[PDB]
């Protein structure tokens, strides 16, 4: 286990390789660790609030129940990272690689996921209220029981995603690619879908969600 | 040509066969001629306003530009009748047989067509504003450029009908059978369609009319 003073002094010296380091429960609020290699690092329940992790390598890191509120994660590699129950409200994840990452129960309220890669990511039960995912890739993502209320998913790729139980009042899916997604009928009635791309199966479902009978 | 006095005296005597009779331009306002056989009768520009023609046989009759405003035509046989430009506003055509009848340019404002047979009927350019066609059969009917504003077409059969150019603001097509009909996309945005039955082709068109892209 490395403590605050150590890690910061090492980073200030120009050290960047902190892979596999145990930093569980560390207090690193407002800390800047851009470009640091924290791949496989244990940051369970760490406080990284408002920290600058722009372009950092966090692939496969343990960030479960960490505080990342307002943290900068632009273009950070978070592929396969454990973010279950992490607080990411108002974080900047623009262009971050979150493919196959565990975001279950995560707090992504008002977060910026623009152009982020969320391919195959598990966002089950996550709160994405007011979050911005314009141009993000959610192909094959799990959005079960997610809160997408007032989320912006415009021009997002939602192909093969699962939106079962997701709350989509005020959600904006304009120009999003929806083909192959699993959705509740209420989505067709709640989300804005101007230009949103759909299957024939889905078109039918949209019609039926509007009370037409197709028998 | 039989005049008013004649025809009414004959009807009052119990005569009912007036088939092929020439009654062009006759004034028969408020007249009762129920059950009369006026098949093939020439009633061009006749005034039959408020007349009672319940169960009358008017099959193949010339009623072009006739005034039938408020006339009772319940269960009347009007099959193949010429009603081009006839004034039928507020007439009661409940249960009438109007199959293959010419209603082009007809004034059917606030008319009652409930349970009427309009199979293959030509209603091009007719004004059906506020008319009631609940349970009416419009299979294969021509509704080109018709005014259906605030019309009730609930539980109507609109299969194979042509609604190209028809005005459908406030129109009610709840439980109507729409399959095979030709419609403008604006219809999917204007008419109420709770329970209205549709083709897959149409479901798609409904989705597209709501701005979804199916490519």
């Amino acid at each position: 286990h490395m403590n605050v003073g150590e890690i910061l002094r090492h980073y200030a010296a120009g050290k960047r390789n902190f892979q596999h380091i145990n930093l569980q429960e560390i207090e690193l609020t407002n800390a800047s660790l851009t470009g640091a290699d924290l791949s496989y690092a244990n940051l369970h329940h760490a406080n990284l609030s408002r920290a600058n992790l722009r372009s950092a390598d966090l692939r496969n890191a343990n960030l479960s129940h960490a505080n990342l509120s307002g943290a900068n994660l632009e273009e950070a590699n978070l592929e396969a990272a454990n973010l279950r129950g992490a607080d990411l409200h108002e974080a900047n994840l623009s262009g971050a690689d979150l493919q196959e990452a565990n975001l279950t129960q995560a707090n992504l309220k008002d977060a910026n996921l623009s152009d982020a890669n969320l391919e195959q990511a598990d966002l089950a039960g996550a709160d994405l209220q007011g979050a911005v995912l314009d141009g993000a890739n959610l192909h094959g993502a799990n959005l079960n029981n997610a809160n997408l209320s007032e989320a912006m998913l415009t021009r997002a790729n939602l192909e093969q995603a699962d939106l079962s139980g997701a709350r989509t009042t005020g959600a904006r899916l304009d120009d999003a690619d929806l083909r192959g997604a699993t959705v509740d009928p209420v989505l067709w009635r709640t989300a804005s879908l101007v230009g949103a791309r759909v299957d024939v199966d889905q078109a039918v479902a949209f019609a039926a969600a509007h009370g037409l009978c197709l028998a």
